[PDB]
C-alpha cells in the first residue's frame, strides 16, 4: 500500500538508478575533464536528456562501509563536515529505501555562483561490490521554491561508494553530478563552479575519514 504520490517517488529514484548505472557502465567513454594535487579526477558524460553530467572519481584509504556510513546513510550529519553544503532535512521516507530531502548548497566559487537550495528524491541500494544513493529533482508541498534562494534542479545523479576486489582497506568513492542552477551566469562559469565545488568535497570527505581513524 503506498499512495500514487509514493509510487511516483519510488519511481523517480529507480529510474535515477537506473541513469547512475549506465554512467558507471560507460567510464571508458567518460571524458577527462580537470583533476588536482590529490589525485581527484573529474570527468564528464553526456546524457540522453539531462545532458553534460560531471564525474568526481577519487580513491580513498578506509574501507567502503565506512564511507557508506558517512556519506550515503547519514545525509543529515554530512552537515556538520561537508562545508559544500548549508543544510540537509528529511521531508519524508518512502519504504526503506526512498527518501525525499531539501538541501541547501553553500555559495560557491568566492561569492560569484549563490546559494541554490534543491528537493531531491534519492534511492539507498546496497549491493555485493558497491553501495548507491541515486537521486533526481523532485516536488514536494512542503518546500516550494521561495525568494530567499534560486531553486536549483538536479537531474539524475548520485553518490556510489566501490568496494576493492583486492584490498578492503581501500575503496573508490563516485560522485555523479548533474545539474541546472538557473539564472543568468554564462554556463562556463557553472560549470567550473561544479568542479571546484567537487575538489572541495573531496577535500572534506578525506579530512572526515582521516579523523575517523585516529
Amino acid at each position: 500500500s503506498f499512495s500514487a504520490q509514493e509510487r511516483e517517488y519510488i519511481r523517480q529514484g529507480k529510474e535515477a538508478t537506473a541513469v547512475v548505472d549506465q554512467i558507471l557502465a560507460q567510464e571508458e567513454n567518460w571524458k577527462f575533464e580537470k583533476n588536482n594535487e590529490y589525485g581527484d579526477t573529474v570527468y564528464t558524460i553526456e546524457v540522453p536528456f539531462h545532458g553534460k553530467t560531471f564525474i568526481l572519481k577519487t580513491f580513498l584509504p578506509c574501507p567502503a562501509e565506512l564511507v557508506y556510513q558517512e556519506v550515503i546513510l547519514q545525509p543529515e550529519r554530512m552537515v556538520l563536515w561537508n562545508k559544500t553544503v548549508t543544510a540537509c532535512q528529511i521531508l519524508q521516507r518512502v519504504e526503506d529505501n526512498t527518501l525525499i530531502s531539501y538541501d541547501v548548497s553553500a555559495g560557491a566559487a568566492g561569492g560569484v555562483v549563490s546559494p541554490r537550495d534543491f528537493v531531491n528524491v534519492r534511492r539507498i541500494e546496497r549491493r555485493r561490490d558497491r553501495y548507491l544513493s541515486s537521486g533526481i529533482a523532485t516536488s514536494h508541498s512542503a518546500k516550494p521554491p521561495t525568494h530567499k534562494y534560486v531553486r536549483g534542479e538536479n537531474g539524475p545523479g548520485g553518490m556510489i561508494v566501490l568496494k576493492s576486489a583486492s584490498n578492503p582497506r581501500v575503496c573508490t568513492f563516485v560522485w555523479i553530478l548533474n545539474t541546472d542552477l538557473k539564472g543568468r551566469l554564462p554556463r562556463y562559469l557553472i560549470h567550473q563552479s561544479l568542479a571546484a565545488t567537487m575538489f572541495e568535497f573531496a577535500f572534506h570527505l578525506r579530512q572526515r575519514i582521516s579523523e575517523l581513524g585516529a
